[PDB]
C-alpha cells in the first residue's frame, strides 16, 4: 500500500536516517482553529475543521500554533485577535498522546506570538513559553532537547521539535532556537539562514495573495525543492491564504481551489522533494479532486 493509505503512521515507514528537512511533511495553517463555530467570524478566522488528534491521524506532522500570552504562565491559541477556545497545554497533551500511540512519528510545532499579551502579563511571550512550557516538568521528555541543528528522524521521533517564530530565544534546540530566531519577511517568498547559519530556510508565506498569484508562488517554490538535494536547505510552503472580503470569500473557499490544484501538480511530479507544505483545511476532501495531504505523504521515496 502507498504511504497515504496509512496516514496515521507514515513516518514509521521511512528511513529514520533522513533529516526532517528532507522529508516532505504536510502542515496545517493555524492548526487550532477547528474550534470556531461562528459562521461570520469563521469566513476569515477559521482555517481547519479537524481537531489536533484527527489531523495527526490524517497524517499532519507540522503544526502552526500562534498564540497570545493570557497570564504569566499561560499561552492561549489564537488567530490574531481571535481566541481559539483553548490553551497551549491542550495541543501539547494531544500531541503527547498521539506520539505515545505512534512512537515513530515526529511532530514539528511552530510557535509564534499573534496578539498582544493580556495587560496583567509581566513577562515576555518567549519567556512564558520557555519557562512554563518548554522547561515545565509536566512536559518533560515531550520536546526534542538535542543539540543537533539539523536533526534526523531517528533522534526526533516520539518528540515535538520546536520551530521557533518567537524571535530570539534562550531555548537551544529546534529550528531557529538561538538568540537571533528566524528573520521572517511579511507576505513574501524569502530565504534566511537559521541556527547560527547551519540551515538555509526558504519560505513562501505570501498570505495576502489573491489565489491565482498564490498558486504561482506555491508552484515556484515547489519547483525549487524538486531539484534541490541539499539537506541543509529547509522549505516551508504555505498554501493557505487570507480571506478576500465578502461572506463565502472564505479561506475554505480558496483552499478548495488551491489544495486540489497543488495536489495535482505534486502527483504529476512523482517522487520529487516538496518541502514542508502548510495547508488550510488539512484532510478536507472533494469528490473528484486530488487530496493535498495524501499527495505530500506519497511524494516521499521509500529506500
Ligand atoms: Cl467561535
Amino acid at each position: 500500500d502507498s504511504l497515504s493509505k496509512s496516514p496515521e503512521n507514515w513516518m514509521s515507514k521511512l528511513d529514520d536516517g533522513k533529516h526532517l528537512t528532507e522529508i516532505n511533511i504536510p502542515g496545517s495553517h493555524d492548526s487550532g482553529s477547528f474550534t470556531l463555530k461562528d459562521p461570520v467570524k469563521s469566513v476569515w478566522a477559521k482555517t481547519q475543521d479537524k481537531d489536533y488528534l484527527t489531523q495527526m491521524k490524517s497524517g499532519v506532522r507540522f503544526f502552526d500554533i500562534r498564540g497570545r500570552a493570557s497570564a504569566d504562565n499561560m499561552i492561549s491559541v489564537h488567530h490574531g485577535m481571535v481566541y481559539l477556545h483553548h490553551e497551549l497545554g491542550k495541543f501539547l497533551d494531544d500531541a503527547k498522546y498521539y506520539l505515545s500511540a505512534y512512537p515513530n512519528e515526529t511532530i514539528v510545532m511552530s510557535m509564534k506570538k499573534d496578539y498582544d499579551s493580556d495587560s496583567k502579563v509581566t513577562k515576555t511571550f518567549e519567556e512564558i513559553f520557555r519557562e512554563y512550557y518548554y522547561n515545565n516538568p509536566q512536559y518533560q521528555n515531550l520536546f526534542y532537547t538535542g543539540s543537533n541543528a539539523n536533526p534526523t528522524l531517528k533522534e526526533t521521533k516520539g518528540k515535538i521539535v520546536l520551530f521557533n517564530r518567537m524571535g530570539g530565544t534562550y531555548i537551544k534546540s529546534g529550528y531557529g532556537a538561538d538568540t537571533s530566531g528566524i528573520q521572517w519577511a511579511d507576505n513574501a517568498t524569502f530565504e534566511t539562514k537559521i541556527n547560527n547559519g547551519s540551515l538555509n530556510l526558504k519560505v513562501q508565506d505570501e498570505y495576502k495573495d489573491y489565489y491565482d498569484k498564490k498558486v504561482e508562488a506555491v508552484k515556484n517554490l515547489l519547483a525549487k525543492a524538486k531539484t534541490d538535494s541539499n539537506k541543509d536547505n529547509v522549505y516551508v510552503n504555505f498554501l493557505s491564504v487570507a480571506s478576500g472580503g465578502s461572506a463565502f470569500n472564505s479561506t475554505y473557499y480558496y483552499a478548495s481551489y488551491i489544495n486540489p490544484e497543488i495536489a495535482k501538480t505534486i502527483k504529476a511530479n512523482g517522487k520529487a522533494r516538496t518541502g514542508w507544505l502548510i495547508v488550510d483545511y488539512a484532510g478536507y476532501t472533494w469528490p473528484g479532486y486530488d487530496d493535498i495531504v495524501s499527495e505530500i505523504i506519497d511524494s516521499n521515496k521509500l529506500e
